[PDB]
């Protein structure tokens, strides 16, 4: 038995709205969309989107995506989401932060989940 | 730009007991563990693991592993793992499920997690 790849699964109220904004707004390709249970990729590299009926789940639902070029993506980004991290009724994004094991931006997105951008250095 | 792989992070009020499971019972090699914070992998494919105050949260939080050989591995896991998934009080994993797309199972950890390893087919 090899394990081969792992699919971070976010939570959301609203499934649809929340996939919609990682493909129209953040660029990944569509993988499939039920009621309660989408999926998108970018490069290969996927997430899953599933429903959940408390805000405290996507409020505190975390994953990380590992990168390369993280310069190129934040940029991608920047006019497309509001760098005002304090104000919690729209998505977000960090600046791009020096960590001690590399670099990485938060992108806080519709549902509230926060994905980690990170890039080893 | 280009994204390289995804990170799932589980949730749970005791890292380092859940840990200790994803290593010393389903056989993940540490990465790191802090008092918050810890990281596990097997054949390349990592797992986060962050501590939160609600246990609503990792009650809620899933993930997909997708294998190779999911026969071999729910064989390994099957001693180790009690069927009795009615039984909240420990870890369990179901049988393998024949679903639209492949076959699967589902192991939840002792924090709640409920991860599912999937094979395509």
């Amino acid at each position: 038995a090899v394990l081969l790849s792992g699919v971070p699964v976010l939570a959301a109220l609203d499934v649809s709205t929340t996939q919609k904004f990682w493909i129209e707004v953040l660029g990944f390709t569509e993988e499939f969309l039920t009621e309660d249970f989408g999926g998108v990729s970018r490069d290969g590299v996927e997430l899953f989107i599933c429903s959940v009926e408390d805000q405290v789940v996507p409020d505190n639902t975390q994953a990380w995506l590992r990168v390369r070029d993280i310069d190129a993506l934040h940029a991608e980004w920047s006019a497309r989401v509001s760098s005002d991290y304090a104000d919690a009724s729209h998505p977000a994004m960090t600046a791009i932060r020096e960590v001690p094991w590399g670099r990485e931006f938060g992108l806080r997105d519709p549902a509230g989940n926060l994905v980690h951008f990170s890039e080893l250095s």
